[PDB]
């Protein structure tokens, strides 16, 4: 059949499992938007306020799905706003296909052309960047983008298609590749690696299992619970792993790291051995600025590139996390030293339950205070009173990150969402809409800073029009609080950190969202209830302090050290001059 | 002599004429922000709601100054939001220096590092991209960035500095290059080229002078007025040149192009010869999608890359526009065929005034009607009643761009501001705030679509805190109106074009800005008076049609052609298969 | 200890298993060459005639070793000659670390600087490109280059180091990373993928096993022989797989492809099922220009990126080749339909032995003719008379490639060497020296075209000085014969294909190598014997025809189709003009 390039793009997206499109109109995306109107996928298109906002919605959607189920489709110069959200998708292992419709290929390369987008600007960011030159390559390029996005590591793929190819027509026989099969990711380890891992776990005096986001992608929750109870070993997570182990369990120490739970950081500091499953041991995760001293450890990942890149393990294993844990459970009964004992009766149990008890006690102190300005831990205690096991907690980047991570007690995977890998401010609100779209039976609670919300609150348009009932708490301190605190620490003085807020209640109301301030009442519980009862997206304005959280609270972290001291650098004495220095010698 | 890298960065910026910093705080820009607090630039700091809004402010400030007077200074990952503004700066010839402070150079190249920004993403966009490796190269790199940025052509320069270098200390002797005098840009043309141009101009039956952006940069307004009156030749502009020739003059035909004045397009279609001064003859300018047929022409520019790249001139001249006009003025009296008569007495004068009067009559007609929805041409007629020669008109991108350009009647250079080169949606409000900052005693009027305003109205924080009293009119139609109109024409149906507006008055009021809707009054005149009287940034909501403007109004345009017909493309029958096609051959 | 950057580079190379350095001197490599003189590795440095020649020696060395055992180290502007050999290492999966010493970092970025090498020119080629900014990062960068080079896929890694860092000094504590462990590559498949593969093999009427270079990297020869005899299935290889199965076995069909053995191409055309092990199914390999129609197949690779990229398998499996084959052998006895029968008694045996017999018969016809000009198949028959099982056959790119591939009958892996992935002319001679250096108990026989040998015969310097007794046959036809033939086919006329040769015997003699022409004698057997007896590198000049081989001989290929016909392309009618067209409308 003769079809337009635009029709073929839509066909390819459908064929590879696309569920949601986030799209922006302009002359170069007109044929694509028309094609979409004639197809199933056309019923699910979000038109965002900005392309960057839309790109964050893709990331929030796909983060919780672990596939490229949301796809961006953008008019040429709109693609120029993608890079920040794309960089998060790359280091954060978020599958994300973006299709940019560039201007007419006939005008490419002409110096005075308009809206010829430099697609090569994505080469250092996307896991795959393709410029499509020929109509008969559109299906093949889209196929390749999805293979790349959904591989190990997951990440973003950018496809640049000059829009004249979307208007042109071609016979479609075999053009969109069909019948594609994927290899399983259930990679098994060799018996001897399994036995060695088991023997170390058994011989350790104070082992820990460290479960990262890979355990979530793996589906390894059930095997992890079994394993930990069988060996009687406390479980620490990364922030992307949090919730793969029920955080109300006695062996649950929570997440390690600089914004994590002190019980986890204590347990990591006390451990003599760690079994790491599905973690990349990253800079703002377990590495803490590459300061963390890891105990002897076994490291199991599906991505060989993360194994041994910085931390040298006792043993590295290329295996799926669930599968590895299943292999361990089978081998443990024939492992020298293993005794089947209730985890409560093991000798390491009391130390772990002590660490968790002290952390819980500290959290209870943080959340117990009444009144205004509010504790962000108190705000999270109120959320927990109305929270379901499938609900999603979203945060932005700032002081507020710490109380959000600390007051989230999670029972399922992929329920904690932010710009994890890159810490890009403004991510929260639009990632929350993305997650809501992907998970319509989850209530989505976002705790955002005021500096953060300033970025993409324009997307209340999308929250209102698509009836996405995200409950947003905006923590107001009229400051970039983390920056305030860190400057205060480093210099004893802050600069560029202070600003005015609008009447956020008034902003919400102007969009037709639910709005309420607790500034005078302190009634967070009632504000949450009325917000939930409205059925609308909601904004609850909650004044807090400039310093509570990431930059001040002691949770046992050791880094990252962003507060450098300098070094004195020797001048170059080799005899060569500086530019302009010739005039000094005259 | 002993200084931190952060102090040397500040010292270099001050040395090369920086007047305004637009900066964004974070763990990598902490040192820089501290150093700036020790400088007189410390009081001239704008902290924008987002780095992209800030980068648009940089573009608006520098567009009106023709130098990199405003500089950006950004925490590592905020640099990832710059690309769209930076691309307009590149093709739009706006000088712009951006300093990105990256994360620690010790952590660079680690696969699991956080906030290590891929500075290489700027290589295809900036006219200069540098990654500084060494503390003793920071002054040198910044010097180079200004050299590129304020060259011919002007554009953006990006410098990536790992922030450990900003904390490190070094003896500062000779580190910041100082005391350069740049080359003059008053390039003279050869005598023979000036005399050939004079002879073409005199021999033409119906000549036109086309003045672009380059005439504004050259400071050539006075020379142009003298040349145009002395030969009696009508003047056509590009949108960036508009105002270099007073548009109330009898010889002013306005701007040619698809959102230009019909008088200018009528003139261009009637001319037998064009003298092109400081125009790049661009896709969305004079070329109109490379469909415009140019008459025989002489092309004078300082940038040889634009001369003969697409349209082949009769004669190409590398020279400064002002300087060339001066040279022409001096040779014309000795040029065979020249006659010294008042421009009103030439026979070509009548046709030009007819073209201008028919255009003015059409504009008068678009101004009439009342009440609701209102005409955007009516909105501009009300602005003109309150507008002084030094005041600035800003627009965003969409249907509304055409009445903003058609309703702007300008008497000075650099008074019409937008994302000219790239038509990046959203640009209007923050570029207007940048322009206001550059000219605190000019009034700045913005006409913006509702789609457009949605991008960076968050920068009302900056407008309110810094008391930048931009007068913004937001044209409401609950639509990407251009898309609605054109998609209906292409396909019989619009898609992805419609959206809800907030209560725009309520948004302004929530920021502390002046807000008023004319939905129930039609009282644009009174709204403008009250907005001006408020002394605050102001937002006036004006309901408009989905169709008025760019997608609907005939102004003599021939292009561009974005509403493509397909071609049917032959399949490759050489024997190579598609991916997956192996499955289709299994019997 | 305070050490120079140069000393630290040498330390890192030693620590990561470097055996051979190929190095070129200049002001920027002076400190490195000095450091090398003070260390074990300094005894093994080849100084080549050119950096490109040297880069091919790295590729020949590392091709046969399957690790980055040879390393390039180059003065700044010398690195500009690397790109061709580096591109082969990338698509050809050859591990190769190259260290470029750039000019002084103080002069970087200055427009009028000399010898500031644009290291970004390697970004699109190397699997990893790093520019080192800081002395304390030299060890870490070299560590990362080796992890990358020796991963799956293998490939080149480029490290650019401004030479001032090689002269500078730093305390060395922990600077070079030590104690690095690698994950095994013995990835196991899930039981159900194994059982499904076994069931298909058993149920097939005419199965084939296709073994690629991955079987060589895997060490899978023994398991392959067992498997094939157990199921009674004929074995086809790729050209990089050739020799993983003894090519004198009754089930050995040889290599498929456009320069392969007709028995293999027949068997592929007759097969109803293929089990593909360690092959990427490439353009100039099995795909034959993407024209080859693959039967239903199972595809097993360690690199998920090759699985399903073009050919859609019945099943894709991420597993090590040897391990997979071991798993199959275990599962086969409990697989429905399997009967233990001598492979000679299976029903498919007669068809396979017929295909091989016809091919052998054709080869015997090609090699039997006496006299001059010579058959290149006759030349390969003479090599076979003096050939050991560990000997290496090298070829360059041309008509001569086909007889070289056809007349090589191999019994061990990694014995057939050329620019396999990219077909870059001139590769042969220097790759042969590289292979000789890596394998000093192998005799290395190169059959090269005259157009090919012209590139890097300057490296006879290296062959003579290091006593590398490569036996080179130069096939003279005074032409780029493959080009002659293909132009003749396409146009009926050739252009740019003809040239003069020097007296090649005289060239060899001028270097102190052994030289002999068979132009008058036809005595290839005696020339080989005297060349071998000399103990020197040798050149034997052998006139041949312009057309024998790749471009003419029927071996059952179907592609690639480089002889396109064109299509008529519609003009653009949208109304926009060409540059300069304005003058046509005047
Ligand atoms: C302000 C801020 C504060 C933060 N604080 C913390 C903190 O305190 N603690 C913290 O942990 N993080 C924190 N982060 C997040 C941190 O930056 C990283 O995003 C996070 O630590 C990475 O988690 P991970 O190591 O589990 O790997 P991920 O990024 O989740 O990647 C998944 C890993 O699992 C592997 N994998 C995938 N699938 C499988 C499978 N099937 N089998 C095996 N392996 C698989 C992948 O190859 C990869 O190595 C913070 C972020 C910010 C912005
Ligand atoms: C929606 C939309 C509609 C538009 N419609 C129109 C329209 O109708 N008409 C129109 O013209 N534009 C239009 N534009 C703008 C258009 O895209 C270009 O930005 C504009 O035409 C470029 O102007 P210019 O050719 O004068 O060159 P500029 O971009 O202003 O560049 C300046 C030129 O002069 C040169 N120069 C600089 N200094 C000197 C000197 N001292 N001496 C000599 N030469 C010098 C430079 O090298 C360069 O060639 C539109 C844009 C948008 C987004
Ligand atoms: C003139 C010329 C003619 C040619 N003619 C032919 C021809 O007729 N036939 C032919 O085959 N080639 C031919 N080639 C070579 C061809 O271009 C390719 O280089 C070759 O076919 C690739 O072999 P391969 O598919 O085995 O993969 P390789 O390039 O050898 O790559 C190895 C593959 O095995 C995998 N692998 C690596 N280790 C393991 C492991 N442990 N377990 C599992 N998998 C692993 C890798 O991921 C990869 O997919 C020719 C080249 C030239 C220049
Ligand atoms: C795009 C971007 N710009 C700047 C920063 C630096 N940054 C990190 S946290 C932060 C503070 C955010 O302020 P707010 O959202 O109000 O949260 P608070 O610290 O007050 O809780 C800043 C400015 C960043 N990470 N990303
Ligand atoms: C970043 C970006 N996204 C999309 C476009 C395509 N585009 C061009 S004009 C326009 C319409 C703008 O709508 P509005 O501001 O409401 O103006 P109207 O057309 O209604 O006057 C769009 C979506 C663009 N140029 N830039
Ligand atoms: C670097 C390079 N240049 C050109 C070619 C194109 N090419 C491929 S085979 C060949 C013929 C080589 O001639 P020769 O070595 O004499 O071998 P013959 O075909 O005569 O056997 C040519 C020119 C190539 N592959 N690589
Ligand atoms: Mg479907
Ligand atoms: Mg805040
Ligand atoms: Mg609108
Ligand atoms: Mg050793
Ligand atoms: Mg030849």
């Amino acid at each position: 059949a003769i079809k337009r390039g635009a029709d073929l793009i839509v066909e390819a997206l459908e064929e590879y499992g696309t569920e949601q499109v986030v799209g922006f109109i302009g002359a170069t995306s007109h044929f694509v938007a028309d094609a979409f109107s004639k197809s199933h996928l056309g019923k699910r298109v979000i038109n965002p306020a900005t392309e960057l906002g839309g790109a964050w919605m893709v990331n929030g959607y796909n983060y919780v799905k672990d596939r490229s189920a949301a796809v961006g489709a953008w008019h040429c110069v709109g693609n120029l706003l993608l890079h920040a959200a794309m960089q998060e998708a790359r280091t954060g292992r978020i599958p994300a296909v973006h299709i940019g419709l560039n201007s007419d290929g006939r005008l490419a390369g002409r110096s005075e052309a308009a809206q010829q987008v430099p697609w090569q600007s994505f080469t250092p960011i996307a896991r795959s960047t393709q410029r499509v030159e020929r109509l008969d390559k559109v299906g093949e390029a889209i196929h390749e983008a999805f293979r790349v996005a959904e591989g190990h590591p997951a990440g973003p793929a950018y496809v640049d298609i000059p829009f004249d190819l979307t208007a042109d027509q071609i016979d479609d026989k075999a053009l969109v590749p069909r019948g594609a099969t994927r290899a399983k990711s259930v990679l098994h380890a060799p018996n001897e690696d399994v036995r060695e891992a088991a023997a170390q776990l058994v011989a350790a005096k104070n082992p820990v299992i460290l479960a990262g986001g890979g355990v979530a992608r793996s589906g390894g929750s059930e095997a992890l619970l079994k394993l930990a109870e069988m060996v009687g070993v406390p479980v620490v997570t990364t922030s992307t792993g949090a919730g793969v182990f029920p955080e109300t369990h006695a062996l649950a120490m929570g997440s390690a790291g600089f914004c994590g739970w002190k019980s986890a950081n204590d347990m990591m500091a006390a451990a003599d051995f760690v079994l790491v499953l599905g973690s990349r041991l990253s800079d703002w995760g377990i590495a803490q600025g590459y300061i963390t001293k890891m105990p002897k450890f076994v490291h199991v990942d599906t991505d060989p590139a993360v194994l041994g890149t910085f931390y040298f393990p006792l043993l590295s294993v290329v295996a799926d996390a669930k599968t590895f844990m299943e292999q361990l459970i089978e081998v443990l009964p024939g492992t020298s030293g293993f005794k089947a004992v209730r985890y409560q009766e093991r000798e390491n149990f009391r130390q772990a339950t002590e660490f968790r008890a002290a952390w819980d006690g500290w959290v209870r102190e943080q959340e117990s205070g009444d009144g205004m300005p509010a504790s962000m831990f108190r705000a999270m205690a109120e959320v927990r009173k109305v929270q379901r096991p499938e609900d999603i907690i979203v945060t932005d980047i700032g002081n507020h990150t710490l109380p959000m991570f600390g007051g989230a007690i999670l029972q399922r995977p992929r329920r904690l969402v932010t710009s994890m890998a890159e810490g890009i401010l403004g991510c929260g609100f639009p990632m929350a809409l993305g997650a809501q779209l992907a998970e319509p039976n989850s209530r989505v609670f976002l705790g955002t800073g005021d500096g953060a919300l300033y970025y993409h609150f324009n997307e209340f348009r999308v929250a209102v029009e698509h009836k996405l009932p995200v409950i947003t708490m905006v923590f107001t301190n009229e400051s970039y609080g983390a920056n305030w605190t860190l400057m205060n620490h480093q210099f004893g003085q802050n600069n560029w950190t202070e600003f005015m807020n609008p009447d956020w209640v008034g902003i919400a109301k102007a969009f037709g969202a639910y709005g309420e301030s607790v500034r005078e009442t302190g009634d967070i519980a009632g504000a949450l209830q009325r917000a939930i009862d409205s059925g609308k997206p909601a904004l609850i304005e909650i004044p807090v302090s400039k310093t509570q959280g990431l930059a001040s609270d002691p949770v046992g972290g050791v880094g990252p050290n962003l507060l450098l001291k300098g070094r004195e650098i020797p001048v170059d004495t080799g005899g060569s001059m500086y530019p302009g220095e010739n005039l000094l010698h005259l």
